[PDB]
């Protein structure tokens, strides 16, 4: 067994596959999990999302590397034995974008926030080839985002970052909060030295209203939680300000 | 104000001095906190203890690096201005043993598990002047352990460690788990990359066994808490069985 330091151990139903992991949520839902390895610290999981949608698939966010991002394609096309259509990236970090590389070689169609993508050379990261854009409410402008099908995207406000966005599943009762959300018992928020910490606490809550229905949050380091993430994750930020 | 990625926020009664934070939990002990800055991905907080025992002061624990350690002593110097007697670091690793240079610097007696000594040089850590050997009770032998007054040193077996010990304060409702036992809402064990997953478990309630006098429970990477800590690292370790 993998034994991360940082994020979900081991659970029954879990499949292993080379340095990867894959845990089903729903008939049409699993979560993504790739490692790596601190010198001296251990393992850091990073989740994201797998989507079925009748005969394709659509992928949130990348593995920490371009060769763990390729064997998540390889899952893919052996397990699912369907096509991505697309990948949504959900900010310019490497544990959601350090395996862009992998996705354009497959020839696969990559999204992100526009400033995530602004920003990605500044962190050494390949951009997205498309840029999504946000009305004043958040919600992704429709006509960036062509034929996202249950991928229903959110940009909650500048929080774990100026460019984080969020994803819910239509269809289902899952939501996707990236790093911007933490565990309902995370004694903190991570890593804060990109963070908006005025803004943090309204763009959490943000997220909670914007699928007010999710009963399962999905995030970056943890398993799937209760909507108790985000109302802890906002009372954390609340204590930023 | 630090915000640390890993280990608790800074809170009402906790003094900043330096790089480093104070916090009094007693009338005569108080629990240091140091951090360690990793490029992209923030501080970790490390907690040691500060206990002042008649005369003179104890030390659990270094900081991460001989300056934080010296910063240490710079405030018991300003804060207590009593001799510091002696310290013990809880085992070989770098936030428990990093500042060893500083303590010897100062002309400071120091001890540690002999294991530990012995580990030091693999682990880059300077080993301890002195060496201390446990029973096979897992209490340490007295005369290893001269003129340690109140501190009262348990060897629980292996599980964070082969090597790592614990310390109860005669007199107060503390005891100090270091990196062994993890906050009663930890999701993780932490690095388990050098951890004996047979024997955790028994490692961790044969701590609290040892001090049932504790009321307060401190740890190297979390805030005080319950002794719900101790129980919730055992239950946790017991999923690696
Ligand atoms: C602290 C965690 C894991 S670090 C990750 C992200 N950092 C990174 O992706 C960064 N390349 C990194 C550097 C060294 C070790 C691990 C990761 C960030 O800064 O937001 N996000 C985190 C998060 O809080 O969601
Ligand atoms: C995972 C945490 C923080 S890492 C710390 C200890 N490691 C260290 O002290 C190590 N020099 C290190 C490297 C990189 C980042 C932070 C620390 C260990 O391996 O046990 N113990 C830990 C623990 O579980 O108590
Ligand atoms: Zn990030
Ligand atoms: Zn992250
Ligand atoms: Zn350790
Ligand atoms: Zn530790």
């Amino acid at each position: 067994e993998i034994r991360p330091t940082i994020g979900q151990q081991m659970e029954t139903g879990d499949q292993r596959f080379g340095d990867l992991v894959f845990r089903q949520l729903a008939p049409n839902v699993w979560q993504h999990t790739s490692y790596l390895d601190m010198p001296g610290f251990g393992a850091v999981a990073s989740n994201g999302l797998i989507v079925r949608d009748g005969g394709r698939v659509l992928v949130v966010d990348t593995a920490w590397t371009d060769d763990q991002t390729a064997q998540i394609l390889n899952w893919i096309k052996q397990e699912i034995n369907l096509p991505v259509a697309l990948a949504v990236v959900t900010h310019a970090h490497q544990d959601k974008m350090g395996g862009m590389d992998a996705l354009h070689a497959a020839g696969i169609a990559t999204y992100a926030n526009a400033l995530s993508n602004q920003l990605a050379p500044q962190e050494g990261m390949v951009a997205a080839q498309h840029s999504l854009t946000f009305a004043a409410n958040g919600w992704v402008e429709p006509a960036t985002a062509p034929n996202f099908g249950p991928l229903k995207v959110f940009y909650p406000g500048p929080g774990h970052t100026s460019d984080n966005i969020t994803v819910g599943i239509d269809g289902t009762d899952i939501a996707f909060g990236g790093c911007l959300i933490k565990d309902s018992k995370a004694k903190s928020l991570g890593n804060l030295g990109d963070a908006d910490t005025e803004h943090y606490a309204a763009s959490a809550r943000a997220f909670g209203a914007a699928f007010p229905k999710a009963s399962m949050i999905v995030m970056s380091h943890s398993a799937p939680d209760s909507r108790a993430a985000i109302t802890h994750t906002a009372r954390m930020a609340d204590k930023l300000r």
